[PDB]
This record gives C-alpha cells, sequence and structure tokens, in this order.
C-alpha cells in the first residue's frame, strides 16, 4: 500500500545520513580521529543495509512471501546478517578504541592500528555469516537458511549476544577509569586550594585534622586525636599519614559532604542541576565554608541552576568570600564557568557519544532479539504484526547514528552544514 514509499524515503535518509557521515569525516582533518575512523566503518556497515538488504526487506512486506530462488534468499539472509554483525563489531572496536584513548597515554601507530581493528570488524564480520550460505553444516538445505531452527540461536549469540557482552564490559571498565580520574581531579583541586597536609595539626577553629580538612576529634587531647587517626588508617597513624592515605581518607570526606548536600533541600537541586566538573566546584565550596555556608547566595546558586554560567560567575565575584580567598575564589568560579580543570579533556565527551550510540543501538534491536526468546521459551505465538515493527525499529538504527553525530557533537555539525551550503 502507502507503507512501501515510507521505507524506500528511509532506505533514502539512511543513505543520506550516512554518505554525509563518510566525507565528513575525510574532508576534515579535525574529525580524523581513531574513533571517526570506525565510525565510517560502520556507516559503511548502515549503508550496505540500506543498498544491499533492506529493498528485498520492503518488496518482503509489499509481496508478502519470498517469491525468488532459495539461493538468493541465502544470498539476502546471509548478507542482511553480515552487516547488521559489522554493525555490532564496530561498536566493539568503538568502544575499545574509547577504552584505549582514557586509559593509555601515537601519529602513524594510530593509523596502523585502527586499520587493524577495521580489518577485523569485517573478516569478522564475513567469517561469521559464510556458514549461512552452506546450510549452518546441515547438508540437503533445501530451504533457505532462516527456515534452519539453529538460524535464530547461531545468528542471535555469534553475531549480538556475544559482541553485546564483550562491548559492556569495556564500558563498564571505562566508566571504572574515568569515574576514578574524576575522584583524582577532585582531590588534586582541593590540594591545591585547601593544601594537603600529612602531619596532625590544628585546624583554623583549634581541633587536630589531618590531609585536607578531616577533623580527628572535635575534643582536644593529642594521644585521643592520634586515637581517631588510628581507626582511620589500621597502622599506627604516630601522627604521619601517607599522600594516598590522606587521598583515601579525603573521598570518604567527599562522599560524606554529598549525602549533606542531597539532604539540604536549598542545594539538592543545583547539585542534581550541575554536570561532573562543576559540581567539584560547588564541592570545593562546601569544604571551605559548608553546606550552611554554601547554602547562602542562593541568589547566585540559581543563576548554576539556570546554566547563566556567565552571570553566576559576574554575581560570585562580588562576595566577601571573594575578598577573603580571592585566588581560590577566582579560581573555582572559572570551574563554575568554564566548566573543565584548566584554572587547576577532549575524550570524556567523545567517549559519552560512542556509549550513547551503542546504547541505542541495542534498544532499537533488543525487541527484536526479545520476540525471539519468547518463540524460542514457546511462549503464545507473537503476532508477526509486531514482529515485522521490531525488524524496521532494528533497521532505523541505520538512519538515527548520523543525527546523533550532528546532535551531540559541533564538529561533525559544521563539516554538516558546510557540504549542504
Ligand atoms: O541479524 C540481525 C537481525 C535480523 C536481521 N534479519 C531481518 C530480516 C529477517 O528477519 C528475515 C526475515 C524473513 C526473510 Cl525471508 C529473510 C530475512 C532475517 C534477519 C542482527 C541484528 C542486530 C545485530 F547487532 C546483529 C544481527
Ligand atoms: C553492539 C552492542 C554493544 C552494547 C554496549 C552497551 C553500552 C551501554 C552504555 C553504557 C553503559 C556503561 C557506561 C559507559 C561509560 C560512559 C562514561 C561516563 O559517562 O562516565
Ligand atoms: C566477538 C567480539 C570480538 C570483538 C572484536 C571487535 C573488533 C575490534 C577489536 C580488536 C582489534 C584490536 C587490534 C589492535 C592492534 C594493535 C596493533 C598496534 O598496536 O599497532
Ligand atoms: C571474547 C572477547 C575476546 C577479545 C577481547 C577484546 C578486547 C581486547 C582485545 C584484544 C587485546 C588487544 C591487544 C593487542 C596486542 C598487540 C601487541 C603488540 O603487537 O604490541
Ligand atoms: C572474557 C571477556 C573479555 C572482556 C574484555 C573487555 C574488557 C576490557 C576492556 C578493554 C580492553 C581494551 C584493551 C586495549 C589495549 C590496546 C593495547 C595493548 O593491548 O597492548
Amino acid at each position: 500500500n502507502y507503507y512501501a514509499t515510507l521505507l524506500t524515503l528511509l532506505i533514502a535518509v539512511i543513505v543520506f545520513g550516512n554518505v554525509l557521515v563518510c566525507m565528513a569525516v575525510s574532508r576534515e582533518k579535525a574529525l580524523q580521529t581513531t574513533t571517526n575512523y570506525l565510525i565510517v566503518s560502520l556507516a559503511v556497515a548502515d549503508l550496505l543495509v540500506a543498498t544491499l538488504v533492506m529493498p528485498w526487506v520492503v518488496y518482503l512486506e509489499v509481496v508478502g512471501e519470498w517469491k525468488f530462488s532459495r539461493i538468493h534468499c541465502d544470498i539476502f539472509v546471509t548478507l542482511d546478517v553480515m552487516m547488521c554483525t559489522a554493525s555490532a563489531l564496530n561498536l566493539c572496536a568503538i568502544s575499545i578504541d574509547r577504552y584505549t584513548a582514557v586509559a593509555m597515554p601515537t601519529r602513524y601507530s594510530s593509523k596502523r592500528r585502527v586499520t587493524v581493528m577495521i580489518s577485523i570488524v569485517w573478516v569478522l564480520s564475513f567469517t561469521i555469516s559464510c556458514p549461512l550460505l552452506f546450510g549452518l553444516n546441515n547438508a540437503d538445505q533445501n530451504e533457505c537458511i532462516i527456515a534452519n531452527p539453529a538460524f535464530v540461536v547461531y545468528s542471535s549469540i555469534v553475531s549480538f549476544y556475544v559482541p553485546f557482552i564483550v562491548t559492556l564490559l569495556v564500558y563498564i571498565k571505562i566508566y571504572i577509569v574515568l569515574r576514578r580520574r574524576r575522584k583524582r581531579n577532585i582531590f588534586e583541586m582541593l590540594r591545591i586550594d585547601e593544601g594537603l597536609r600529612l602531619k596532625i595539626y590544628k585546624d583554623t577553629e583549634g581541633y587536630y585534622t589531618i590531609g585536607i580538612g578531616h577533623l580527628l576529634t572535635k575534643s582536644p587531647s593529642l594521644n585521643a586525636a592520634k586515637s581517631e587517626l588510628d581507626k582511620a588508617i589500621g597502622r599506627n597513624t604516630n601522627g604521619v599519614i601517607t599522600k594516598d592515605e590522606a587521598e583515601k581518607l579525603f573521598n570518604q570526606d567527599v562522599d560524606a559532604a554529598v549525602r549533606g548536600i542531597l539532604r539540604n533541600a536549598k542545594l539538592k537541586p543545583v547539585y542534581d542541576s550541575l554536570d561532573a566538573v562543576r559540581r567539584a566546584a560547588l564541592i570545593n565550596m562546601v569544604f571551605q565554608m559548608g553546606e550552611t555556608g554554601v547554602a547562602g547566595f542562593t541568589n547566585s546558586l540559581r543563576m548554576l541552576q539556570q546554566k547563566r554560567w556567565d552571570e553566576a560567575a559576574v554575581n560570585l565575584a562580588k562576595s566577601r568570600w571573594y575578598n577573603q580567598t580571592p585566588n581560590r575564589a577566582k579560581r573555582v568560579i572559572t570551574t563554575f564557568r568554564t566548566g573543565t580543570w584548566d584554572a587547576y579533556q577532549k575524550e570524556k565527551k567523545a567517549t559519552q557519544m560512542a556509549a550513547i550510540v551503542a546504547g541505542v543501538f541495542i534498544i532499537c534491536w533488543l525487541p527484536f532479539f526479545i520476540t525471539h526468546i519468547l518463540n524460542i521459551h514457546c511462549d503464545c505465538n507473537i503476532p508477526p504484526v509486531l514482529y515485522s515493527a521490531f525488524t524496521w525499529l532494528g533497521y532505523v538504527n541505520s538512519a538515527v547514528n548520523p543525527i546523533i553525530y550532528t546532535t551531540f557533537n559541533i564538529e561533525f555539525r559544521k563539516a554538516f552544514l558546510k557540504i549542504l551550503h
């Protein structure tokens, strides 16, 4: 009916979005990065689906059954599985290239490496698909490989779940790595402002503290003050701590500071509103003056919530807080405006996009392999009317990816507008 015309334009927008991505990467040196090279390899898998495969899927909707040779169906199924597996194996290499960038310290060596990855993606995609042409070691095929009971079991495990687990395990490791550095930079930030002390010392208000504003005990008794420290370290403090031990002590101070921020009605919303780095600045304030003290200049706090970065910085400089510790105030206020650690970077934003495509990829195809589980779980025969929608939802992912590139990235965005105009 009229539904055939929607899909052919879906094929057209898949080609529209991806042909842009390929040229845009090779057009500008600023987008010629390891990850973006792996991204065009993903774009080529999304193009070959739209050109080699999706046309036969639309005829199958139009006509309503195969109505072509058995071997044509084998080729069509083999190639359909092959290009979707390239899509998955490309996400896997993208995540791995994101692991290396955040976790490892690279000119000609990057091009020679990415090359090796891309070569693995397609060769393996192919070698995984070759069984479908030779009837999954089942001779007298006598039928399109789709009809083999093992087909859904082979294609689901080998081409989806197993690449899905690995890519997910990498992203977890990436999250852990970024989490250690984010906590590393906080400690490093307050080491610069408060100062790191490794011998027990009387603080401003008289009580004995150590490291970065960690009071051992409100009660002043030196041997008793050692006492609380000894509980913390486990070794005989003897009033002596390592940088490391202080940091371990520091991350505890941060975690306590944060629960109080969320338990504070004046600071819960604004903390929730801010980004990771800007949150480290707000932590710096609570460390310096206390949540009740930071909870003041609500007037200034509204601006940080309203994303008014420039106007919050103008209003913060007006304070007494600036007058007492101007250098520290200016440093922190930059981090509030800049939202970066320049006062005291590139790949954390880029790695957020990588996971974002790997996530919408999964949600786009997830229901398709869900339904296939239900039939294998012998559940009430799943209506085909839905079964077809889930196929296209999976194929829709080919058109969403170039939309995500331009959405969450300025460089693809600018490279795109240059080609059109
Ligand atoms: O493999 C797939 C999804 C099935 C594609 N493909 C849809 C059409 C199909 O359902 C079909 C139906 C009827 C006929 Cl006749 C031929 C083919 C065969 C399977 C895949 C998806 C995501 C991924 F990360 C890895 C692999
Ligand atoms: C081919 C399918 C691959 C499936 C991959 C699934 C990935 C899901 C997304 C993210 C979960 C882990 C967090 C990723 C790190 C993000 C960095 C950060 O914001 O700290
Ligand atoms: C079935 C899941 C397997 C996932 C594989 C996905 C493809 C990309 C992954 C790995 C290739 C890594 C090659 C790196 C070579 C480095 C050589 C060098 O340092 O020059
Ligand atoms: C089932 C998953 C198996 C593969 C895991 C994928 C993640 C990491 C992949 C491989 C490790 C890459 C190491 C490259 C070694 C090159 C050494 C060299 O030549 O200097
Ligand atoms: C058994 C499941 C396997 C899961 C492995 C994936 C989890 C680890 C995360 C990423 C590994 C990336 C390694 C890339 C390093 C390249 C340099 C080198 O290997 O010498």
